[PDB]
């Protein structure tokens, strides 16, 4: 099973017997992929252990496996276990088990029911911003990511059912060489998430929202699984993203005044934002846009090859896992004017046509895009008007300048963001 | 995973944890099969280990799976392993993997293809008989599975490749419980073929037929693969049901002597089979088919259903395997009368428009039924021609009766079939 990517004429690195090309993520997920792209070009395969993965960077073959072809050949991720219960959540289930969840979760974020949030998500702003008011009078330099965390958890516990408080690569290794020990373990009800942190949120809060136009066909335990995920999700690459948003308005001054300038602009007199008002703000949509570009919480895109195919010339046998290398791409020079640096102007009406967005994909595409992305800009905006109204933010002496990226896992900082906060 | 068909409501036994319900196979395959026919009716479900299991007994619902929707839900079978190369066998193949190989392969059993075979089986019957003859001047009572056999093995390597020769339940178990184990196996090379067995017949016998019609898309390794199903089946099949057959003809003299009747009548002056011959001996065909009821030697047949499903007014859940259990339909006394006894009268054409071709399936039905059905009762029948013509077969000191059925395996007998031979 070693000899797929020879026998296809497909270049890559040499793997190794048993581990694949594994080692090889001693740098991270993405340092690999911006590496094999200069190495190889256009496409190139490696193995994670036993498994082969075919590494696209054609922005037509991207669209083709996406949405072109999701519902017959692409419509499953890598899978991933042991899991348990969670077999079902959305971001894990397969095939037509997932066209179910999908439409049944579909209705969660549209236009209407995003702005009948605008009111409830206007509370932990003020929450926020009272948090952050403490912590600046004094001049002691703040973790974004626990009072934005703190936050986004106020929001998706509240947005999603209604709960109102005051928020204040060790084994999986072993899965990418032993895919074989999944069922293993899937026997043993050992999960990856702790079967206590399980064990909790199954507290079943349903009383006598999200939680609302489920009950709304639909079990209970599998009720459960998709609340986990969307707490999650509406937590941490909420608060993740805040955090590189911040760094990155502080070590460029000029963009975040230049925003701020925006923000009391559309809104005077420190206003409240809303949703209309969210969508008027372009620089903002710019900056979360930019940095989303730099920092894409996913890394990395997959979709599982269900059966033989030739998309755009090129055969690709059943099984293989289809990977679209997200930060390699929006680092790609091939596409962006000196890549490393926080350029917003690059999304502006005037250049945000000269961008394909199958290249730039923060959030997915096809069938199976980030189903809570409309949630998400908005989510975060309106933190990003409320924190900005009142406060700049300077580096620290700690700040870590340049920001390291951790190794694998989620797209996050090595050292914790810590900034200075003073108040306007 | 236990109550499945608790909570579908289908009456089935209390499966035990981790075992499910194997530890009532403690009397073979059929004896349970037969016992939960009388227990629960029309259908009824079981767990083997962790894989639930529905037996249905329904005709309509019978055809349903097998015919009306393979192509979609029920494409494959149980999943076997630990396997190897032998995954590609046609008859473990899944999915559209499967429809490849199947088309490659029909061509080989077409009415001239086996029309083609009666001149070359032709000899190895005179060798049959000859090494019968040795054996019955000397009142030595006759393994009839080895001399058999030894036919039957030499027809296979010629009938498909052309070699001519004269031919003279331990960890299984674990699996059903260990399914979660197969993968762990397939990345150690274990198979369940030893792998002293396979590296063998990697004799690659190919040369500067059936071997030929694959040569004439297909691969090679695939190719071994191919091979060792076919030498398998057109051995071992064969020479069971040979035995199956004059055990019966023997306790019942009364057929042996009409059958010799009917033969020596198409074949006056002890004269040669021919394809146009064995197809005009309609006896001999009701003996084989009433032998083939009593001895189904795959006693079932199962189908992975692949996806959710309502057939026939039953919901059936992606996963399950669907199962025919085909030793139970053939004794059922709700559809024969005396079913234990054997009466080749059933299958008269008087008496043969009486019979469900969804019972009685010896050979099973739809797109994945036996490929070799045609062939095999062509063989099977000129072996029964060359050696009535010649020799009665009477029951031995030795010979077991009522014989009794082995467990699980194949349907196999507990002693082997030994009995004395006399020339006309
Ligand atoms: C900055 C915030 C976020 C980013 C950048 C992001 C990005 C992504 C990406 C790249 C995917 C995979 C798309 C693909 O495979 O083609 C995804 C999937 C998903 N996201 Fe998000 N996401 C964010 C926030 C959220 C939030 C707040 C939710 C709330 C529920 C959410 C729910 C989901 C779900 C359920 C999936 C799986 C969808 C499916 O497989 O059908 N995400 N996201
Ligand atoms: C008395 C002789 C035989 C009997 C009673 C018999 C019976 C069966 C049965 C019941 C099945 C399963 C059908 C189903 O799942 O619906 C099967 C499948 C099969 N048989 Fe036979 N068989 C015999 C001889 C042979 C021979 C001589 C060959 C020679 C190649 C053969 C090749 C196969 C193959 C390849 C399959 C799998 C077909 C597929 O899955 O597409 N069999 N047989
Ligand atoms: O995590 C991988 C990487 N594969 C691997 O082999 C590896 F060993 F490394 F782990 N794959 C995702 C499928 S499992 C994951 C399990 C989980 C984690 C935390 C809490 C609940 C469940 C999952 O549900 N995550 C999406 C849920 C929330 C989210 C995050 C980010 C954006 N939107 C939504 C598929 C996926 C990846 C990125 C983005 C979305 C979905
Ligand atoms: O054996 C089961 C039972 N399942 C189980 O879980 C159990 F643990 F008990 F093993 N299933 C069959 C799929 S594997 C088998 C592997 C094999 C065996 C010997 C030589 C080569 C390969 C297989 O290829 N056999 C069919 C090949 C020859 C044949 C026999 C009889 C009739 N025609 C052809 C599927 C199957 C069952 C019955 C009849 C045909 C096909």
């Amino acid at each position: 099973s070693h000899g797929l990517f020879k026998k296809l004429g497909i270049p890559g690195p040499t793997p190794l017997p048993f581990l694949g090309n594994i080692l090889s993520y001693h740098k991270g997920f993405c340092m690999f992929d911006m590496e094999c792209h200069k190495k190889y070009g256009k496409v190139w395969g490696f193995y994670d252990g036993q498994q082969p993965v075919l590494a696209i960077t054609d922005p037509d073959m991207i669209k083709t496996v996406l949405v072109k072809e999701c519902y017959s050949v692409f419509t499953n991720r890598r899978p991933f276990g042991p899991v348990g219960f969670m077999k079902s959540a959305i971001s894990i289930a397969e095939d037509e088990e997932w066209k179910r969840l999908r439409s049944l979760l579909s209705p969660t974020f549209t236009s209407g029911k995003l702005k009948e949030m605008v009111p409830i998500i206007a509370q932990y702003g003020d929450v926020l911003v009272r948090n952050l008011r403490r912590e600046a009078e004094t001049g002691k330099p703040v973790t974004l990511k626990d009072v934005f965390g703190a936050y986004s958890m106020d929001v998706i516990t509240s947005t999603s059912f209604g709960v109102n408080i005051d928020s204040l690569d060790p084994f999986f290794l072993s899965i990418t060489v032993f895919p074989f020990l999944i069922p293993i373990l899937e026997v043993l009800n050992i999960c990856v998430f702790p079967r206590e942190v399980t064990n909790f949120l199954r507290k079943s809060v349903k009383r006598m929202d999200f939680l609302q136009l489920m009950i709304d066909a639909l079990s209970d335990l599998e009720l459960v699984a998709q609340s986990i995920i969307f707490i999650f999700a509406g937590y941490e690459t909420t608060s993740s993203v805040l955090s590189f948003i911040m760094y990155e308005l502080a070590t460029h001054p000029d963009v975040q005044q230049k925003l701020q300038e925006e923000i009391d602009a559309v809104l005077p007199n420190k206003a409240p934002p809303t949703y209309d008002t969210v969508l008027q703000m372009e620089y903002l949509d710019m900056v979360v846009n930019e940095t989303l570009r730099l920092f894409p919480i996913a890394m990395r895109l997959e979709r599982v090859c269900k059966k033989d195919v030739e998309i755009n010339g090129m055969f690709i046998p059943k099984g293989v896992v289809v990977m679209i290398p997200s930060y390699a791409l929006h680092r790609d020079p091939k596409y962006w004017t000196e890549p490393e640096k926080f350029l917003p102007e690059r999304f502006s009406k005037k250049n945000k046509d000269n961008i394909d967005p199958y290249i730039y994909t923060p959030f997915g595409s096809g069938p199976r895009n980030c189903i809570g992305m409309r949630f998400a800009l908005m989510n975060m905006k309106l933190a990003l008007i409320r924190v900005l109204q009142n406060f700049s933010f300077k580096p620290c002496k700690e700040t870590q300048i340049p920001l390291k990226l951790s190794l694998g896992g989620l797209l996050q900082p090595e050292k914790p963001v810590v900034l200075k906060v003073e108040s306007r």
